[PDB]
C-alpha cells in the first residue's frame, strides 16, 4: 500500500547527531531515498524503537534511524556534508493544531504550572492511562498529551496530589505563527493550508510538479513543506498533497 | 591594532545553547564580529579563557564564551541573527610544526598512556603549573607544548614508570589533502606554502578582492581557508601581509 510521510519532517541539510549520552543506539539500513527512511520511521512495528528522526546518508545510500531528536539533551547536532538530518515534526513542534491530538513534544507543566506526573507512574494519582494501552500516543515521561483527542487539549496527572490532572498551556499554532505585510519576508513553520490540507515539500515534484526548486530559489525560504509567498501573492501558500488540488493560501495571522 | 578575527572559524545563523546550566558567558555592546574577536583572544581580556563567541548581528552584541561548540555542555542551534565565532587553536586537529598554538582535547601519549592533568603532582611531581603557563592553556590533562620544545605537544601521564611522553597529534600538512588542482578542495588548510596567515575572505583588508563569498556561494569561501576558484594549479589565499596581495598554499594530492 501506498505511504510517503517524508512530509512530516523538518530537514537540516549537511546535518547530522553526534552522541554526548554513550548509551544512545540507532539502527541502519542500505535504502535508495530519504523518502524509504521516513515511511519507515512513521511506521512502528517498524522499528525496535519509537523514531523520532533519521539522517539520510546520501554517499553510502543508508538510512540512520534514531529514538531520539536534535532536542534530547543527551546529542547535539554536528555539520556532515553527506548527511540530512530529518525530525518528524510531532516531537519538536511548539505549537498544537487544534485539540492537538498529534502534540508529542516536551512540555510538562500544567495550565497552573504543576510539574506533571509521569505517565507511568500511578503516584500520585492511579490511573489506566498506561503507555502500553495507548500505542503511537507516546506516553513517556510526563509529557503533556491528548491520547483520547478530547475537547481542552494535551493534558497531564499532576504531580500535586490535590490535583488529578489538568490541561496544558499549549499555544495554537495559529497564534505562534505570524508575518508582515504580504508575507513575503515569512518565513515560519505553517504547514497546512487555510482549509487545514498538508502543504507539499518544495523539493517534491509529486504530486505536483512545479518551477520552485529550492536549489534555483536560495533566497526564497523552500525549506521542508512551509508556505510561502516567493511569487507577489496576497499571502503564503503551498503546493498541495491533495492531487486534486495544486495549491492553496495558508492562514497566517498579521503580526502584531 | 590587533585584528584577530582570522584565528576564528564562523559558524553563520548559529550561536550555542546551553545543556550544563553552570556555564556563563559575557555580554557587550559592540559594532563588529571583529572586535568581538579581538576582545575574545587579547591577554586578560576577560574573567575567563574565551574559546569562542557570537556576534549578535540585530543587537549589535558580542557574546563571549568560555567554551566552544565541542564542549559536551553545549550544543550548535539554528538563529538568524547570530554567527558563531571559535577560535581555531582550542578546535584544531592537528598541530603546525611544533605545535605551539596547541590547545586541542588529545589527551593520551603516543603510547595510548592517558595523560595527567597539568594541575595534579601525581604519580608525577613537576613545575608545569597553570599560573607559571599563562596562555598556554595547561587545562585538563590535554597535550601541550608550553615551551614549544622540538618533540610536539606531550604530557605527563597517568603511568606511574613512564614520567612524561609526546603525543601522537598528526601535523596539519599530512591530514589536510586535495585531489587534482584543488578546484573541488574544502579543506581547512589556512596558512600559505610559505607559512604565511590567510585573509578571511569575507573581509576587505588588507587586500581588496572580488570573491565576496556570498557572491560566490559555490566556492567555498569560508573564514580564510586556501582556495582554487579561478582555475590555478593549486588553492591559493590573500594573506594577512600587506605586501604579499596572495600566495599559493601547501597541500598534498590525496592518497
Amino acid at each position: 500500500k501506498r505511504r510517503n510521510t517524508i512530509h512530516e519532517f523538518k530537514k537540516s541539510a549537511k546535518t547530522t547527531l553526534i552522541k554526548i549520552d554513550p548509551a544512545l543506539k540507532i539502527k541502519t539500513k542500505k535504502v535508495n531515498t530519504a523518502d524509504q527512511c521516513a515511511n519507515r520511521c512513521t511506521r512502528n512495528k517498524g522499528l525496535p524503537f519509537t523514531c523520532k528522526a533519521f539522517v539520510f546518508d546520501k554517499a553510502r545510500k543508508q538510512c540512520l534511524w534514531f529514538p531520539f531528536n536534535s532536542m534530547s539533551s543527551g546529542v547535539k547536532k554536528e555539520f556532515g556534508h553527506e548527511f540530512d538530518l530529518y525530525e518528524n515534526k510531532d516531537y519538536i513542534r511548539n505549537c498544537i493544531i487544534g485539540k492537538g491530538r498529534s502534540y508529542k513534544g516536551t512540555v510538562s507543566i500544567t495550565k497552573s504550572d504543576i510539574k506533571c506526573q509521569p505517565w507511568s507512574s500511578m503516584i500520585p494519582h492511579e490511573h489506566s492511562f498506561l503507555p502500553s494501552s495507548y500505542r503511537g500516543k507516546d506516553l513517556q515521561e510526563n509529557y503533556c498529551r491528548n491520547p483520547r483527542g478530547e475537547e481542552g487539549g494535551p493534558w497531564c496527572f499532576t504531580s500535586n496530589p490535590e490535583v488529578r490532572y489538568e490541561v496544558c498551556d499549549i499555544p495554537q499554532c495559529s497564534e505562534v505563527e505570524c508575518m508582515t505585510s504580504n508575507g513575503e519576508s515569512y518565513r515560519g513553520l505553517m504547514d497546512h493550508t487555510e482549509s487545514g490540507k498538508i502543504c507539499q515539500r518544495w523539493d517534491h515534484q509529486t504530486p505536483h510538479r512545479h518551477k520552485f526548486l529550492p536549489e534555483r530559489y536560495p533566497d526564497k525560504g523552500f525549506d521542508d513543506n512551509y508556505c510561502r509567498n516567493p511569487d507577489g501573492q496576497p499571502r503564503p501558500w503551498c503546493y498541495t498533497l491533495d492531487p486534486h488540488t495544486r495549491w492553496e493560501y495558508c492562514k497566517i495571522k498579521t503580526c502584531k
